[PDB]
């Protein structure tokens, strides 16, 4: 026989977000019709093919690295975009944007680091990314990062971008930003994205995704820090390394509780890699901080499921 | 030896890892003496058969992270952070690690941002803020450090506080790169008060043998900073030792550093039990590698093979 399938024995807090640089914390169920389940980042199927702008990295989501430009007389700065490894970036690529490129519409708040080569000097700032700006270009090679300052970044030096959470403006209705399920316009305005991973769906009677849920920091005003993906990034790490072949369409796994050794629901990871659980609403799961997933076998679509309590 | 789920190492290149001691990728592979210096980091440190050790454990993300609540220190813009552990519960002082898992290990002063949000209301807070590793406020294991801040009135008391560690500084009318310093540790509990539960340091012990280590360069957010960081495993081979748990059948790993394009053997190495990896070369040297190879484990040797000298 085939190469046994297996997801990682790990609980939801001992993973990471594959959106954004932070720990999980939640699992989270609710209906999803009202909204673009299209995520970039996190997509890998379950014999390991990465999708989207996913990668293997799970620090290097988010960030950004290249050289700065200074736009005259404003406090922003212009990246040219150069690759994970200071490579040049190429964007004929048949991928939506480089690898790691924030997959949701808000601004992200981070510093931006750079060292000058001819002596070693060092220098770092705030600096805040929007992804819904006419100026968030990155499959053209390019970003635009509003700072707070005029003079002291170099042209020509290697300069960083690290990720820290997301604000949002006071005045405008609490939580209205970031839009976790738009996706910003990869080459800017009235252009098509391009090569995405595909949109997901439950497509079974009774059937919601299922959430793997995390909080991004809130640096500055009342923004909507809820953040879900679709596997952990150490799924996607796992699959990526273990590449076994699915055997049919879903694989059946159990989230169960070794305190008690029972299991606490069962779920289906569907081969294009996603989790849809058994559940009408919007569901906070309660789950032992120590339950972890198990595969169990490989079913058809139209299993069905036990409701999850 | 016995019957036993083969040990292994992941496929993957160099670039594609990340740094034990601090969240940025892996860049390069460097040996060199290591007999001047104590070789004793405390993050990175795993068995080969999925013992952590030290303040090591699995996020990559969560290293050299702080999070708790603060409480101000008057007229200064400094903060003290009470520590809770990695799922929010209270930090508990007497579990037998040197300091809260993920803790700095190394002196010297980290850069990063603070950020607050308010439970009642969603409201949201964040400013720089470094921490000084080798400050006498630096108290991980009593459960508390110190933030340097620029705010004064902003950070609220008994709210959910979090840092993240952006890079590292210096202060430019000092020598430059005498800080940080890689391979000292902070005094966890601080001053008069010695360090416990120590992962073991580390030294080739054969004729010959020099450690190789991961290289990273961490940011640098003033001044003219020591950037070099080296840990002995990569994170993603923590991760790796600690879901697999392959019985070691000797003290010695074998690895075959390849390049899956050509077929061929760069050179090798001993990956030990105890979870570090030497290499057979004197002197300082960054290593040439083709950017898709990778580390492939071969087999168990006893305590007297001799690896081929890498070139
Ligand atoms: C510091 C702060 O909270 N600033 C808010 C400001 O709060 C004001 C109100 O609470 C009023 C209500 O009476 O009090 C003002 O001062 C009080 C003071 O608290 C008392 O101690 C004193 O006895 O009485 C005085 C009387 O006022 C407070 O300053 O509200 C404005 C609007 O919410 C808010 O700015 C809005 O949101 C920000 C993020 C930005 O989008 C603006 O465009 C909006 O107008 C202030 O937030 C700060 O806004 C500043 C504008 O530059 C800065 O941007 C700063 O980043 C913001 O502070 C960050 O996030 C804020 C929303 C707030 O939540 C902070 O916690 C955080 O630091
Ligand atoms: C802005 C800056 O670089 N400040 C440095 C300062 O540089 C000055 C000197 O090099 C003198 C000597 O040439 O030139 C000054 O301006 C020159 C300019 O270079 C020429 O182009 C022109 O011909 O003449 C002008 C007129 O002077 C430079 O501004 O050097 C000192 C030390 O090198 C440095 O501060 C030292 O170390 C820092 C960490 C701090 O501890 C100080 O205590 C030390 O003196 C300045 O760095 C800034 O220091 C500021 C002091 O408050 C802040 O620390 C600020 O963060 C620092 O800026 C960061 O680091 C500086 C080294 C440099 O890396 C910056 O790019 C970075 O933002």
């Amino acid at each position: 026989r085939t190469k046994p399938f297996t997801v990682p024995i790990l609980t939801v807090e001992e993973m990471t977000n594959s959106r954004f640089p932070i720990p999980l914390e939640k699992l989270f169920t609710g209906p999803s019709s009202a909204f673009v389940v299209q995520p970039q980042n996190g997509r890998c199927t379950t014999d390991g093919a990465l999708l989207g702008t996913t990668q293997l990295s799970p620090v290097d989501i988010c960030t950004f690295r290249g050289d700065v430009t200074h736009i005259a007389g404003t406090q922003n700065y212009t990246m040219n975009l150069a690759s994970q490894n200071w490579n040049n970036y190429d964007p004929t690529e048949e991928i939506p944007a480089p690898l790691g490129t924030p997959d949701f519409v808000g601004k992200i708040q981070g510093v931006l680091t750079q060292t000058t080569r001819r002596d070693g000097s060092t220098r770092g700032h705030k600096a805040t990314v929007s992804t819904g700006s006419v100026h968030f270009t990155p499959k053209l090679g390019s970003v635009q990062f509003s700072t707070d300052t005029s003079n002291d970044f170099e042209t020509g030096q290697n300069t960083r971008f690290t990720p820290v959470g997301v604000v949002q403006d006071g005045s405008t209705t609490h939580q209205n930003e970031p839009q976790q399920w738009v996706l910003p316009d990869y080459s800017g305005r009235d252009s098509h994205n391009v090569h995405l991973a595909p949109a997901v769906a439950p497509t079974f009677p009774g059937e919601q995704l299922l959430f793997f849920r995390s909080t991004m920091p809130g640096c500055s005003g009342y923004p909507n820090m809820n953040l879900d993906c679709l596997l952990p990034q150490e799924w996607v790490q796992h699959f990526y390394q273990e590449s076994a072949p699915a055997q049919s369409d879903v694989a059946l796994l159990r989230f169960v509780n070794p305190d008690t050794g029972r299991v606490l629901f069962e779920c289906k990871l569907h081969k294009s890699g996603y989790v849809t659980v058994a559940h009408t609403g919007q569901h906070d799961l309660v789950i032992p901080p120590n339950g972890y997933f198990r595969f169990d076998s490989w079913v058809n679509q139209f299993y069905t499921l036990a409701p999850m309590g």
